[PDB]
C-alpha cells in the first residue's frame, strides 16, 4: 500500500533527532511529509521561512520527504493532505502521558489519522530543541546534535 | 458521619471529567463544594463570574453540590468551610508526581483535610482544560467534552 | 451517610503503611472492612488465619474496622459486604499504574464500588511488605516499620 | 511499498487488546505476522499450539494477519520472516520503559527490524492478559475483554 | 583524594531541602561549591546579592562550603572552578526524565564533570522552591521548609 | 578525605554498564568494594563464587576495585566494611523508584551510609544482566554488552 504519512513539529530548529526519526519513517511509508508548525509559541528562534528552509536542506537527500508548514490544527492539515499516518517521536526522556494524551484528542479529532511511535538512537534519545536553544543561547556547545545548515544558521542568529 | 468535601480548581471551562469527577464524589460523601478558583493564573480563558455560573448549570442536577469562588490558599477556604475531605481527580495523563507535592503541601497546611483521589471514566482520562481550550482555539471538535451549556458558551468565547 | 468502605489486600504481613491507609478510611466513613486476599499465587509468608489474627490485633485499638480473610473475586466479596467504596493506597508512582488497572477492572465488575485512592504519610511512603520481609530475612531491625505483635510474629517465623 | 511487520508476543491468551493493535497494524502494512513466542520461563497458561490455535481464529477475519509460533531469538525470526517493521502496543507507561529496552537490544540485533508503536483504544488501555486470567481465576465475568473463542477456552481451561 | 564538587541552582530562596542535600555532600567532597545562578528565569523572587546573603548564612556552620554566584552555563562554571563533581538533588517528586537530560547533556559539555544524585530525608522529599513560594505568596505557612533567616527575609519580601 | 565506597548487587553476571558505574565510581573514591549479593530468592544463574570470580576478572584492570561476595544485610555489611558512600546505579526510570526505597531502609538501617546515585553512559543505559541472559538463551549476540570473560562464561554456561 502506498500510505502518506505526516511528521509535524515546531522544527525550531530541526535536530540530528528529527533527522534520525524523519529518516526512519521514509523507511517504511511511501511519502512522508515533514509538516513545520508556524507556531509563535513562544518566540520561535528561527522563523517559518527560516525553520523550512533548514529542514529542507537538512533532508534534501531523502527523495520521499516534503517539507511544509501549517498553521493552526495539525489534524486539519493532516486530513487536507489526505495522511493516514502520524509519526511521532519518543525520546527516553519523553512526556510520555503527554503523548498518550496527544494521541487521543487527535484520534478524536481524526480517527483515519494513526498515531506511530517510532524511536531514535540512543544518541539522540536525550535531547530536545529547547535544551539546544537553552544551552546555545547560554554559550554551550551544541554542534554535535544539529545538521551542520542548522549548526551555522544558530551561530548566525546568536551573534 | 456527615463529611463535607471540597473539589477545587480552575474550571475554566468544566468539562465532563470535572462532571465525572464531581458526580462520583457526591456518592460517598454527603456535601460538595466545588470551589472555583479565581485563577488569573495565564488569563482565565472565562472570568470567574462565567466560570461559576457554568459551573452551577453543569451540576445543577446535583442536589449536594455547591459552586463556590475563592481567591488565594485553597487550604484557607477549606478550613473556612469546614471541609475535611479534598476530591482531587486522578487521570491516567496525571502528574502524579505533582498530586504527591500538592497532596503533602496541603496535609502540612491543613491536616484536618484528607486528600481522596478519585477516577473518572476510561471516556474522560486523557483529557484536560488547557487541551481542550488549545484544540478549539486552533479550530478543532471538542464538543464531546463538554457540556451542552459550556460548548456554546466557549464558541461565543472564540467568535 | 453511612458509607461501608472495603481496604483489599494481601496484608502479608500488615505494616504500619497499612494501618496509616485505614486508619484514614476510618475518620472518613462508618465502617471499614480491611479485607485480606488468600493470594495463594503470591505464596505468602504467612497462612490467611495468620494474617487475619495479625491484622485483628493491629487493629483493634480502631472501633469501626473489621477484618475478614477472602479467596472470591474481590469485586464480589465488596458486593457481598455492601461496600460502596474501595480503599486503595498510592505510595510510590509504578503502583499507582496497576492500581488504575485493577480500578477499571473491578468498576466494570461492579460499577457502583467507588475506587478511593488514600495517601500514607511520608514516614512510610517507602516501605512495602515484600521489602519489610527481605529485611528480616537478614535479620534487619524492622521494628519502626510494624505493628508489635506483627514484628513479634515475623522474628518468631524467621528463626 | 509492501511492508511485512511482525507482531511478536506471549498471547496468554490473546485478548481485544492484542486484537486493536493487530488491526490497527494491517491498516498500515501489507502483511503482518503475529508471532507467538513459546515463553517457557513465563510458564504460560496455554500451550504455544493452543495460542497458536486461539489466535489464528481470532485474527481470522483478517485477510492479511498471519499467525505463526516460533521458539527462536525474535530478531531471527523477524529477519527470518522478512520483517522490516516490529509491532508493540503502548498501553500503560511503565510497558514504554521496558519497551524501549527491548527495542534497543533488537535494533542491535537487527538493525533494519524498525521498532513501531501503536497505542489501543482507551476501550484496552487497561487490560493485559494476566489481569484478565487472574479475574477469570476467581469467576469474574471476563467476556467482554476477549474474543469469543478465546473466552470459551479460557473458561474450559479454568474448570 | 581531594575532590571539588559544585551544587547548582537558583536558590530562590534556599530550602531546608537544599541544606540538608548539601550537607550530606560535605560529608564525602572535600570542598563543595554552592553555586547560584544570576537566573532572571521568571523574576528570581530575590536578588543574586539577597540569594547569596541567605545561602552563606544558611550554611556558614559547614566549613567546606563555599557559596559563588554564576551567569550563564553552568558547565562552563564549573570547569573554571575546577569541580570534577556535579551534585543533583533527586526527590520523590523529581522530574527524572528532565534530569537524565541534563545529566546527558553536562556530560557531553564537560565529561570530565561526573553527575551525583543525592537523596534527601523523607521531610524534604516533596517540596520545592516555586511551591513553597507559591504557598507563601497565597497566604500559607512555610515556616517549616525555611531556615530561620529565609523565612524572616520572605516575610519582608512579601510584606 | 579518603572514603570507602560499596557498589552492591547481584551481577548475575556482571555486564559492561557495570563497568561503567564501578569505574566512575573509582574516579570520585578512594576504595570501592564491588558487593556481590548471593540472592538466594533471586535464583542466580551464577554461583555467588562463579559471579564474585566473574567481577573479579572484569575489574582487575581497576586497582582501587575490591571485589567482595555477602549474604548479610547489606547495611550491616556496608559498616562491617567501613563504609560511607553507597553507590547505585540510574539507567531507567522504574528502577528510580525502586532506588529509593531501598535507599530509605538503607538510611534507616545505616544513618551514615550515604546513597549515591550514578548515570551510565548513553551506551548502556537499555541493557541489565536478565535481558542480557534472556537474550543469550535464544543464542543471540551479546559479546558487546559483556567484558570478554563474562561472555565465554555466559556461552559455556548456556551449552
Ligand atoms: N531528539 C529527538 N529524538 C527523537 N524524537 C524527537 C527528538 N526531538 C524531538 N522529537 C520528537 O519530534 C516531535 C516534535 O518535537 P519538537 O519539534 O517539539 O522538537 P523538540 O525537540 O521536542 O522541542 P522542545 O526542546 O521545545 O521540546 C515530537 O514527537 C518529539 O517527541
Ligand atoms: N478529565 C478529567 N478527568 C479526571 N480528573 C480531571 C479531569 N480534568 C481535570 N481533572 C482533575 O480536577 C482537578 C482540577 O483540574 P483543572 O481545574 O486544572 O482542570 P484541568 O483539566 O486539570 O486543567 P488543565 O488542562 O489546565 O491542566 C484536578 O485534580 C484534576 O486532576
Ligand atoms: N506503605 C504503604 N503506604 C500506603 N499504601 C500502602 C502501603 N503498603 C501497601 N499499601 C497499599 O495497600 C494495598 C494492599 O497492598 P499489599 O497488601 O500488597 O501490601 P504491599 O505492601 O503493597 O505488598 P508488597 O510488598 O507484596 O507489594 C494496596 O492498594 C497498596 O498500594
Ligand atoms: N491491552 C493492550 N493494549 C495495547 N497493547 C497491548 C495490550 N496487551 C498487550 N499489548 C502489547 O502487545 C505486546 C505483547 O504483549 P503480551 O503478549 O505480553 O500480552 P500482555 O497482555 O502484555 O501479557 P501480560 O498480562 O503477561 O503482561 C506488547 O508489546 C504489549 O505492550
Ligand atoms: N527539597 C529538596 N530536596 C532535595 N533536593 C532538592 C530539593 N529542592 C531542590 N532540590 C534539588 O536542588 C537542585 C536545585 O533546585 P532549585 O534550585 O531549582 O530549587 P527547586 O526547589 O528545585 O526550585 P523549584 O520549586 O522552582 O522547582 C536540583 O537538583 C533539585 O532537584
Ligand atoms: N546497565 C546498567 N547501567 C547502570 N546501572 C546499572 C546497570 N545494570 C545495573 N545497574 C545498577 O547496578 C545495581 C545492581 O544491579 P543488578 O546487579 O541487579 O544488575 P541488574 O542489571 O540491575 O539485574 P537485573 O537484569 O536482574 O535487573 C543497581 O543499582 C542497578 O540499578
Ligand atoms: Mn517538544
Ligand atoms: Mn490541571
Ligand atoms: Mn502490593
Ligand atoms: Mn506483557
Ligand atoms: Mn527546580
Ligand atoms: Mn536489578
Amino acid at each position: 500500500m502506498q500510505k502518506r504519512a505526516i511528521y509535524p513539529g515546531t522544527f525550531d530548529p530541526i535536530t540530528n533527532g528529527h533527522i534520525d526519526i524523519v529518516t526512519r519513517a521514509t523507511q517504511m511509508f511511501d511519502h512522508v511529509i515533514l509538516a513545520i508548525a508556524a507556531s509563535p509559541s513562544k518566540k520561535p528562534m528561527f522563523t517559518l521561512e527560516e525553520r523550512v528552509a533548514l529542514a529542507q536542506q537538512a533532508t534534501a537527500h531523502l527523495g520521499n520527504v516534503e517539507v511544509v508548514g501549517f498553521s493552526d490544527l495539525m489534524a486539519n492539515f493532516a486530513r487536507n493532505q489526505h495522511a493516514t499516518v502520524l509519526i511521532r517521536g519518543l525520546r527516553a526522556v519523553a512526556d510520555f502521558e503527554y503523548e498518550m494524551q496527544l494521541a487521543h484528542m487527535n484520534r478524536h479529532l481524526m480517527p483515519e489519522l494513526e498515531s506511530v511511535f517510532l524511536m531514535p538512537s540512543k544518541e539522540w534519545s536525550f535531547i530536545s530543541s529547547s535544551l539546544v536553544k537553552e544551552v546555545a543561547r547560554h554559550q554551550g556547545d551544541v554542534t554535535h546534535f544539529l545538521p551542520e545548515n542548522v549548526h551555522q544558521a544558530l551561530m548566525a542568529k546568536l551573534a
